[PDB]
């Protein structure tokens, strides 16, 4: 089983651009990200920044989770962040998203020792 830490980097990390570059964006990340290989995940945020900038966020602003929980950060800075979002129409397994680039705060929840990102909660 994927630790909770690789599962976040998997669905929530894209150091490797500055920001979605085409409205396709979100089709082939979704795809290779393994997030529609047996249903469509309805909706996904990948941030634009290091690893590194992500997991200091868990010693940042700490908010309420929306699930009501205390372990959630916000970061102080805004960050480069594509929201990846079902289109009404998107059947399962031609898996369809619109692609949304934005500049946002990230709220994730933290856990573990290391004291790392195991949830993407909102962008702000
Ligand atoms: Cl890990
Ligand atoms: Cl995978
Ligand atoms: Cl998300
Ligand atoms: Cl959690």
């Amino acid at each position: 089983k994927e630790t909770a830490a690789a599962k976040f980097e998997r669905q929530h990390m894209d150091s490797s651009t500055s920001a979605a570059s085409s409205s396709n964006y979100c089709n082939q990340m979704m795809k290779s990200r393994n997030l529609t290989k047996d249903r469509c995940k309805p909706v996904n945020t990948f941030v634009h920044e290091s690893l590194a900038d992500v997991q200091a966020v868990c010693s940042q602003k700490n908010v309420a989770c929306k699930n009501g929980q205390t372990n959630c950060y916000q970061s102080y800075s805004t960050m480069s962040i594509t929201d990846c979002r079902e289109t009404g129409s998107s059947k399962y397994p031609n898996c369809a998203y619109k692609t949304t680039q934005a500049n946002k705060h990230i709220i994730v929840a933290c856990e573990g020792n290391p004291y790392v990102p195991v949830h993407f909660d909102a962008s702000v």
